[PDB]
Formats: structure tokens, sequence, C-alpha cells
RNA sequence: GGAGAGUUUGAUCCUGGCUCAGGACGAACGCUGGCGGCGUGCCUAAUACAUGCAAGUCGAGCGGACAGAUGGGAGCUUGCU
């Protein structure tokens, strides 16, 4: 479903890009944003942040980031498995650790994973050094990722089965 | 038990290069330098070497030399032979 805005997001920023347009006279000069926006308790989203200024985008990364938020698995401040998400010619791979591996992930990523409470991946930057399609890189993967309680539900199974 | 970052462009994504942060040296150089353990210390020339030492041992394997004086005796200077 769609994540509802009551809750408490804590929106820091990644990076700035100035982004040119030229018209008869010269350039124009605007800026670009997107901001990681989420709790520390597993809904993570951002959007985009497009002005002429550059407080004002900081604003509009807020809109869309409350319109596009997304939820994820939380076992043991863990991902609950191993995935690897491709979108977009930026794979980024994930993978769970024990607990006290911290948070190892690349410039970027590091803002997001710190903004879902998830605190144990290990990552690795397989594809391009670009941060709107890294961050696509990671909630692709996120979104394809499942709950141990739910598979068996879909398996008609035992939870403590997929276990043991 | 797996971090990435600058760069082609007016601007964007890829693509693709190199660059960079790290870790070691039997390392050298520049500048400085108080000490203590532990460890290494000719990779090039297996090129040439002054000087000293680096493998001898058994007299219970053996002949002889070699000193020896336990005493014995000799010639006298009492110093010796």
């Amino acid at each position: 479903r769609i994540d509802p805005s009551k809750l408490e997001l804590e929106e820091r920023l990644v990076t700035v890009n100035r982004v040119a347009k030229v018209v008869k006279g010269g350039r124009r000069f605007r800026f670009a944003a997107l901001v990681v926006v989420g709790d520390k308790n597993g809904h993570v989203g951002f959007g985009t942040g497009k002005a002429q200024e550059v407080p004002e985008a900081i604003r509009k990364a807020v809109e869309d980031a409350k319109k596009n938020l997304i939820e994820v698995p939380m076992v043991g401040t863990t991902i609950p498995h191993e995935i690897i998400g491709r979108f977009g010619a930026g794979n980024i791979l994930l993978k769970p650790a024990s607990e006290g591996t911290g948070v190892i992930a690349g410039g970027p990523v590091r803002a997001v994973l710190e903004l879902a409470g998830v605190a144990d991946i290990l990552s690795k930057s397989l594809g391009s050094n670009t941060p709107i399609n890294m961050i696509r890189a990671t909630l692709q993967g996120l979104s394809e990722l499942k709950r141990a309680e739910d598979v068996a539900k879909l398996r008609g199974k035992s939870v403590e089965e997929l276990l043991g």
C-alpha cells in the first residue's frame, strides 16, 4: 500500500547538482536535489528536488518523499536474506551479516540504510557512481525483500519449518 | 565477513580510461632524532682480494726423540759438572 504521512521523517540530504539550460542569451543555472527521507523504523523514501534556488528544492524533495515511501523488513536489525538489485546500470547487492558488523555501504547508500533503522548491511556498488540511480539500486532491491512469516503463509507452511 | 571519490559535457545518463584514499617493504633519499627490549641488515658483481683466524683429534695404536730427578755413583772449585 501507500505509506501514510503519520510518521516521524528525518530527511537529511545527499547531494546538490547545479544543472544548466541554454537559452538565446546564455545559460540558466538552476539546482537539482534529492533527499533520502524516512524514520529509523523501517520506512524509507525520497523524491526529486527541482527549483531555481538552493533551499526551495530542499522543500519540494519532501513532497514526493511523502508521496512515495516504501517499507523494509527489519528481522534482527538486518535484512532477512541476501538479494541483488539491478535497476538501470547501477547494480548494488545487499548482504546480511551479524549484528556487530555496522553499516558498510557507499556514500549515498549509507544515508539510506541509517534512514531505515537497519544497522547491519554489507554492500558494494557494482554499477555506476551516480546518486539517483544508486538510491534506485537500493529501494528496488529492498522492495523485493520477503518476510519469514509471510512466505510460510505464501507456501502454506510452518514458519519454523523455514528455519528447521 | 565485500564503502568509494575528482574527471569528457552548456546540461544528463551510460560507456570507457586513468587518477586518488588503504595495506606492506631485506627498501633508498630529504629533514630531524632521547631511550629500552625483539628481529633483519650486499638484491647490482657467483667481480677481484691485503692480514689474522674458520678441522682436527688419540703417548691408553706405536717406534724414537724430548725433558725429567725417585734415588744410585763419579770429579772437584762448594760452586758445580
